DNA sequence: GCTGATGCGTCGACGGATCC
DNA sequence: GGATCCGTCGATCGCATCAGC
């Protein structure tokens, strides 16, 4: 079935307006994304904070139209040392950035909140690389306990699986590939629970079907929605009051993921 | 400098078997 | 014998390096 997200709720459930909005998008080659006009799309949603995942693209590359970016002028970058790569870009100065836990991870402390955007590895056609995504999810966990600051969290990105059979359209077919083994969905919720965090979009929309992320390219799968939801927003209990709504940007082109959004009341 | 081949990381369609 | 379950296989894209001119 076709999907279609609701609008925007920017107003929190005791009637609050947002104050910050966040975007997240995997970008499958951030120049090949920029070509396909991405940036356009990121100005019509103008955020106050957008990350990106698999940026494929070291810093001394990064196109002109990055630094044409008024708004989001204060841009953070982090690659292995062309795969992989992540990138903060936001209105205002966080108060620190630090990267990793590998060019996975950024972490920026706002004022009242804790920003952690993540590329988690990827399982592996085969499952090749599904003990190494075990041992980084135990890893991340244990980081994300970790972090010093009392501040609440938000954590968004690519998180490379579908929690529920809910999160994507195949899920029998599935269960022995990557983003949907029992594996990668004990360690989401794990992650849920040790942190803890609650999953923003479910929160909000515990029983919608066919609300996904990502549609492989192969075999017309986004034109018929046969997708998966392997991008989050993740908060802290505490952020749960401020949450107006958490979005699902399906028709914004560019990538195999969409754009995710959360709208805030801070 | 530029193109194209190749390598790497990144599952839905399909055929067959089992169940009642 | 329709529904379901299971294992197999070809395949989109972006970016790298390499070979050639």
């Amino acid at each position: 079935a076709l999907y279609e997200d609701p609008p925007d709720q920017k107003t929190s459930p005791s009637g609050k307006p947002a104050t910050l909005k966040i975007c997240s998008w995997n970008v499958d080659g951030l120049r090949a994304w920029i070509k396909k006009k991405g940036l356009d799309w990121v100005k019509e949603e103008a955020p106050d904070i957008l990350c990106l995942q698999e940026t494929k693209c070291s810093e001394n590359k990064l196109p002109a139209e990055l630094q044409e970016l008024p708004g989001l002028s204060h841009q953070y970058w982090s690659a292995p040392s062309g795969y992989s790569g992540v990138g903060l870009l936001s209105r205002q100065a966080p108060l620190k950035v630090s990267y990793g836990i590998e060019g996975r991870v950024i972490v920026a402390e706002f004022d009242s909140f804790v920003l952690v955007t993540a590329y988690v590895p990827n399982a592996g056609r085969g499952l090749v690389r599904l003990e190494y995504r075990q041992r980084w999810d135990e890893a991340f966990r244990k980081f994300l306990k970790g972090l010093a600051s009392r501040k609440p969290l938000v954590l968004c990105g690519d998180l490379n699986v579908a929690h529920e059979e809910i999160d994507l359209r195949n899920p029998k077919g599935n269960k022995k590939n990557a983003g949907f083994t029992p594996q990668e969905r004990q360690g989401f919720g794990e992650l849920l629970q040790a942190v803890p965090l609650a999953d923003s979009f479910r929160h909000l929309y515990p029983n919608t079907p066919y609300a996904y992320t990502f549609w492989t390219y192969m075999m017309n799968a986004r034109s018929k929605n046969v997708g998966w939801r392997l991008d989050y927003f993740l908060l802290s209990h505490s952020l749960l009051p401020a949450l107006c709504d958490s979005k699902i940007r399906s028709k914004a082109l560019g990538s195999d993921h969409c754009p995710i959004t959360l709208y805030l009341a801070l």
